[PDB]
């Protein structure tokens, strides 16, 4: 592991059901050249891989989820701005954990738990059991 920019943020306290967006966010030639990932580790549990997005090819990359928030969450790049997002909807109870983002120089690496990168401080999601009815 080595220590590579990571600027993760997004997190939040949520009902089950809503929404949020994590943002994570390395220096140029790290964003480019590795698969980058989201990963999660709640409390008791093992960390987990959660979505990854490929090495970017020539003129594109390629996208997979766990399969318990297939559905549910997007992964992409904005390659202008060196981020890797997570659109979070319909969160539920079993989603709350620490996310973290890393990079592996390949998709498959991420998607089987591994990385490469020192990890960041991660960004905190709790999801409540839901809220007043109106």
């Amino acid at each position: 592991m080595a220590e590579v920019q990571l600027v993760e943020s997004g997190g939040g306290l949520v009902p089950a059901g809503g929404s949020l967006r994590l943002s994570c966010t390395t220096s140029e030639r790290a964003f480019r050249s590795n698969a980058m990932g989201w990963f999660r580790q709640a409390p008791g549990k093992e960390r987990e891989f959660v979505a990854a997005v490929s090495v970017l090819s020539w003129s594109g990359d390629s996208a997979v989820v766990a399969d318990s928030v297939a559905g549910r969450f997007t992964i992409f790049r904005d390659n202008a701005k060196n981020t890797v997002y997570l659109q979070m909807n319909s969160l539920k109870p079993e989603d709350t954990a620490v996310y973290y983002c890393n990079g592996a120089s390949d998709i498959g690496a991420l998607q089987s738990g591994a990385s490469s990168w020192s990890w960041g401080h991660g960004t905190q999601v709790t999801v409540s059991s839901g809220q007043a009815g109106q």
